[PDB]
C-alpha cells in the first residue's frame, strides 16, 4: 500500500480540497485586521438579547460547518467510507475542524476575532452568558497562532482531525485506520520536506478540542432550557441535528448525497 508518489499526490490533493472549501480567503482576513469595531458597535452587541446572540452564533457556526462537509466530500477516501462512518466522523469532527480553521480569523497582536464584518475582542460576546467557553475558544486560537501554520499545514492537520479512527461507533474501523495512516504520512512527509517536524510536539492535545466541543454542548443545553422555542424556531436544523440531544441525521445525509 501507498508508495511515495501516492503520498505526494495525497498532499497536493488535501491542500487543493482545503483551498477550494474555505468559507473565507486568508488574504481577505489579513487585509480586514485594521477594520476593528467601535465602542458604540461593541455596546450594540453587548446590549443584544442572549437568545439573539446565540441565534447569530449558531448561524455563523452552521455556515462554517457547511464548508467542512464540503471539505470532507472532496477529501480523498472519505466518500469511499460507508454513510454510517461518514456521519460518525462529521458528527464528531466538523466542530473540531471549525475550531482549527478559526485561528485564521484570529489576530494574536490584539486579541481579536473576525465576526460579522469587523474584528472584535471577547467583550463582543458578553450576552451569550458563556464566558468560560469564549475564553477557552480565544486561548485555543491564541495557542494555534503561536505555531504560525501555513495554509497547507492547516489543510493536512484538519484532514487528520476529521479522519480519526478512535471515534465510537465506527462500523469499518480498519478502513478509517488505513485512510488515517495515509493522511498521517502525507502530513509528516510535507512537514519533513518543509523542515517543520518541530510543530508536532507543539500541537494541542486531543483533549483540548474534545473539551471545547463538550463545553459547547453543555452551554447549548443550558440555553435550550431557558429558550427552547428559540432553538425550535430560530436555530438552523443542521445545528440542532449535530448538537441538540443515516438514522437521526437526515440533513447531514442529504448534504452528503449531493
Ligand atoms: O472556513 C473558514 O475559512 C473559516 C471557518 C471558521 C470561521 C469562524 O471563525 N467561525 C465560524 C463561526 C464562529 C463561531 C464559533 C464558535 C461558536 C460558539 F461556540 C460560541 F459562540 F460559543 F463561541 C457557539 F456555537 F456556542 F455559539 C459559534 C460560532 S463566529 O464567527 O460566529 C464567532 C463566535 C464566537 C467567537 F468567540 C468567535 C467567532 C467562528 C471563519 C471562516
Amino acid at each position: 500500500m501507498a508508495s511515495l508518489t501516492e503520498i505526494e499526490h495525497l498532499v497536493q490533493s488535501v491542500c487543493k480540497s482545503y483551498r477550494e472549501t474555505c468559507q473565507l480567503r486568508l488574504e481577505d482576513l489579513l487585509r480586514q485586521r485594521s477594520n476593528i469595531f467601535s465602542r458604540e458597535e461593541v455596546t450594540g452587541y453587548q446590549r443584544k438579547s442572549m437568545w439573539e446572540m446565540w441565534e447569530r452564533c449558531a448561524h455563523h457556526l452552521t455556515e462554517a460547518i457547511q464548508y467542512v462537509v464540503e471539505f470532507a466530500k472532496r477529501l480523498s477516501g472519505f466518500m469511499e467510507l460507508c454513510q454510517n462512518d461518514q456521519i460518525v466522523l462529521l458528527k464528531a469532527g466538523a466542530m473540531e475542524v471549525v475550531l482549527v480553521r478559526m485561528c485564521r480569523a484570529y489576530n494574536a497582536d490584539n486579541r481579536t476575532v473576525f465576526f460579522e464584518g469587523k474584528y472584535g475582542g471577547m467583550e463582543l460576546f458578553r450576552a451569550l452568558g458563556c464566558s468560560e467557553l469564549i475564553s477557552s475558544i480565544f486561548d485555543f486560537s491564541h495557542s494555534l497562532s503561536a505555531l504560525h501554520f501555513s495554509e497547507d499545514e492547516i489543510a493536512l492537520y484538519t484532514a487528520l482531525v476529521l479522519i480519526n479512527a478512535h471515534r465510537p461507533g465506527l462500523q469499518e474501523k480498519r478502513k478509517v485506520e488505513q485512510l488515517q495512516y495515509n493522511l498521517e504520512l502525507a502530513f509528516h512527509h510535507h512537514l519533513c520536506k518543509t523542515h517543520r517536524q518541530s510543530i508536532l510536539a507543539k500541537l494541542p492535545p486531543k483533549g483540548k478540542l474534545r473539551s471545547l466541543c463538550s463545553q459547547h454542548v453543555e452551554r447549548l443545553q443550558i440555553f435550550q432550557h431557558l429558550h427552547p422555542i428559540v432553538v425550535q424556531a430560530a436555530f438552523p436544523p443542521l445545528y440542532k441535528e449535530l448538537f441538540s440531544t443515516t438514522e437521526r441525521h437526515k440533513i447531514l445525509h442529504r448534504l452528503l448525497q449531493e
